[PDB]
């Protein structure tokens, strides 16, 4: 049938799968012979199942969520990604202003926004008090100092999902980010080109928190999502001190915390300065969630995505997934204080970049993921994270 839609997405935690059904259900209700059939998929997979089902755009999900920039662009490229310029709701123009540029390519929308989530330092209040950590590094020499007090007091200081890859290269894509300048970052991201010094020396200053040896000890094999075990999962418990990453990480915690509830002393920091480096201060980089519509699909797809704009949805999205919800009228119901905190700091930011591997697209964030990770596990250098983008690069 044309009324029934395929709609993928990734919420994991039962309080983002559940909100899903609900809004399934409560379209349904205000849309007589139509059923939103729902796939649920792991993070880790989505990209494959994604490009693997859109090879045939007729037997695909007619709503997905998007892999974001380049990684867009290519499926748009691709034809598996319908044109929503003229199609989007005023309430979707309106309120989602400044979070739609994340999904506009060439002039056209190609995504409906729910949420914008920036990155930066997720940490255990209470184990950095235990550790004699009183104030949060401003600099990165201060955050490696809070490491070594942090590994003394008898706690890992930082987890690291480094199975997955990205994990580990967050440290390096904010450690390019405050070491490059914003011209040569912004060049080197859109003309692939990393042969500015300042590739190097970030890997360099990656290079020394590795021999701090302050990661949780079974890193390479830690997820960053999955199970307990997982890196969010010992933030979550307080079995280690802090983690890199985006704001989707305390809904994250909170389904990962023994009673399923907010961590009682989550706190965030944005990534410190680095000495020498030659980036825009409080440069932001983040992400955008956004919906995209198979080119294959009819009017019901449409009216469904549109359904997510609308602001009582996204209030409530704000709530089940604790998050940023992309609609500003809807940031009004954000209550916690480290999401206040980076609201403030996304509010008066010149711009936010992309995710890095996320910015230069499917070949060559992978390299450079697995580039870091090899470097991390003593199996390669800073330069050979560049080689391996420059390689890459050649195809595209
Ligand atoms: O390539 C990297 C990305 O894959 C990464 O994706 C984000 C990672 O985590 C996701 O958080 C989910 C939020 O909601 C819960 O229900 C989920 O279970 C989580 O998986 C997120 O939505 C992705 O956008 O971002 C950065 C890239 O480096």
């Amino acid at each position: 049938d044309d009324k029934t839609i395929t709609f993928w997405h990734n919420a994991s935690a039962g309080e983002g799968r559940q909100y899903w059904e609900n809004l399934a259900k409560s379209f349904e209700e205000a849309n007589p012979g139509t059923k939103v059939e729902i796939q649920a998929i792991q993070n880790e997979d989505f990209a494959g199942k994604l490009q693997t089902a859109m090879q045939d755009p007729a037997s695909g999900p007619d709503v997905f969520m998007s892999l974001g920039g380049a990684k867009t662009k290519e499926m748009i490229d691709a034809g598996q990604v319908m044109d929503l310029t003229d199609k989007i709701s005023d309430t979707v123009k309106t309120d989602m202003k400044t979070t739609l540029s994340a999904a506009t390519f060439d002039g056209k929308v190609y995504g409906v926004p729910v949420s914008v989530e920036p990155g930066g330092m997720w940490y255990s209040k209470d184990l950095f008090k235990k550790a004699g950590v009183s104030d949060v590094p401003a600099t990165y020499e201060e955050l490696l100092a809070d490491a070594k007090k942090l590994k003394d007091s008898g706690t890992d200081a930082i987890a690291l999902g480094a199975k997955d890859a990205w994990p580990a290269a967050h440290w390096y894509y904010w450690l390019v980010l405050r070491e490059c300048s914003p011209e040569v970052y912004d060049k080197s991201v859109q003309d692939h080109d990393f042969s500015n010094a300042c590739w190097v020396n970030a890997g360099k200053k990656l290079q020394e928190l590795k021999d701090l040896k302050v990661f949780n000890d079974g890193f390479l094999t830690t997820t960053a999502q999955q199970g307990a075990n997982s890196s969010a999962g010992l933030l979550a418990n307080h079995k280690a001190a802090m983690e890199l990453m985006g704001a989707w990480e305390p809904g994250v915690l909170k389904d990962l915390t023994p009673d399923q509830k907010p961590m009682a002393d989550l706190g965030f920091f944005a990534f410190p300065e680095v000495a020498g480096g030659e980036g825009e201060p409080g440069a932001l980089m983040g992400g955008v969630t956004y919906f995209c519509v198979n080119p294959k699909a009819s009017q019901t797809s449409i009216d469904f995505v549109n359904y997510m704009g609308e602001k009582k949805n996204q209030e409530d999205y704000a709530k089940a997934f604790s998050t940023i919800p992309a609609s500003e009228p809807a940031r009004a119901v954000v209550t916690d204080e480290s999401l206040k905190q980076v609201i403030e700091y996304l509010d008066k930011a010149p711009s936010m970049q992309l995710w890095m591997d996320t910015a230069l697209g499917t070949n060559i964030g992978n390299a450079l993921n697995a580039a870091v990770v090899n470097m991390l596990s003593g199996q390669g250098s800073p330069e050979d994270i560049v080689k391996a983008m420059q390689d890459a690069a050649q195809k595209g």
